[PDB]
């Protein structure tokens, strides 16, 4: 049937229904951090999300998804690597069944219990749907979670998840400032890549933190209680919804410090 994360139709799979699933830039990637290359030219990243109007929140049967206002710039994400402003439209995360995995990149071979994505694309396409088709139409930050002290503002996320436990549902979600899911470094490691899921588009420029956030285990506890089935039918755990890392191939992953 259509794609998914389990035995008959998970990543291995993929490559049937999406081709590009064996493309030249795909994600995720494993991070060598001492074959990654100091850039001296890479400008400091600058995240301006104190506008940020948060409107809903929704499990779409691969995760849940944070979505935000982006008729304007809001929240935006610019320097860096990128060439342009680029407007936040959503975050969503991806987890494991155990601490021990559930991060899509990994670093020296190293797994993190979680990875968050807030996904932001370029302005000057015009809107999501058409940046999807450039070669620089999105910019992802990613975060990687580590089990240990709780994050205070992740809780709001967390207490809501009770609402969107099936596919399909969606729940009201304003207010919340993305700001406090981020770390206290912002320096980074980039790269040119792909969604991590179907389509699995090669339209992102990877931006992915070196400081880990820390959630406690209660907190990455409720996010295994959602299910990827539909209200009313069997019930499967949402977990271990993420990707094997693929080879790097022609590419090379430049980082902002030494
Ligand atoms: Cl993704
Ligand atoms: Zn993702």
């Amino acid at each position: 049937h259509h794609w998914g994360y389990g035995k008959h139709n998970g990543p291995e799979h993929w490559h049937k229904d999406f081709p590009i699933a064996k493309g030249e830039r795909q994600s995720p990637v494993d991070i060598d951090t001492h074959t990654a290359k100091y850039d001296p030219s890479l400008k400091p990243l600058s995240v301006s999300y104190d506008q940020a109007t948060s409107l809903r929140i929704l499990n779409n049967g691969a995760a849940f998804n944070v979505e935000f206002d982006d008729s304007q710039d809001k929240a935006v994400l610019k320097g860096g690597p990128l060439d342009g402003t680029y407007r936040l439209i959503q975050f969503h995360f991806h987890w494991g069944s155990l601490d021990g995995q559930g991060s899509e990149h990994t670093v020296d071979k190293k797994k993190y219990a979680a990875e968050l994505h807030l996904v932001h694309w370029n302005t000057k396409y015009g809107d999501f749907g058409k940046a999807v088709q450039q070669p620089d139409g999105l910019a992802v930050l990613g975060i990687f979670l580590k089990v240990g002290s709780a994050k205070p503002g992740l809780q709001k996320v967390v207490d809501v998840l009770d609402s969107i436990k099936t596919k399909g549902k969606s729940a009201d979600f304003t207010n919340f400032d993305p700001r406090g899911l981020l770390p206290e470094s912002l320096d980074y490691w980039t790269y040119p890549g792909s969604l991590t899921h179907p389509p699995l588009l090669e339209c992102v420029t990877w931006i992915v933190l070196k400081e880990p956030i820390s959630v406690s285990s209660e907190q990455v506890l409720k996010f295994r209680k959602l299910n990827f089935n539909g209200e009313g039918e069997p019930e499967e755990l949402m977990v271990d919804n993420w990707r094997p890392a693929q080879p790097l191939k022609n590419r090379q992953i430049k980082a902002s410090f030494k």
